[PDB]
Formats: structure tokens, sequence, C-alpha cells
């Protein structure tokens, strides 16, 4: 079916924690995903 694999988590550039993959921003640094690894051209 469908795959959108914008849960494929990102390593964050300050805590560098593996979270929940579906994460705006990290659960305790709370860096954007954006400002963070990006990932295929997909909106
Ligand atoms: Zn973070």
């Amino acid at each position: 079916g469908h795959m959108p694999k914008i849960n494929e988590d990102w390593l964050c550039n300050k805590c560098g924690v593996q979270n929940f993959k579906r994460r705006e921003k990290c659960f305790k640094c709370g860096v954007p995903k954006s400002e963070a690894e990006q990932k295929l051209p997909l909106g």
C-alpha cells in the first residue's frame, strides 16, 4: 500500500536522540526535524 516513510527517525544535531520517528521536534531538546536529518523528496 502507501509508504510516506516520514516515520524514518531523525538523529538530533544537539541532544543526538533516536526519537519516536514521527516527532516534529525532539521530546526533550525540542529541535525541529526540518533543522535535522532531511528525507526523500516527498511532502
Ligand atoms: Zn534534539
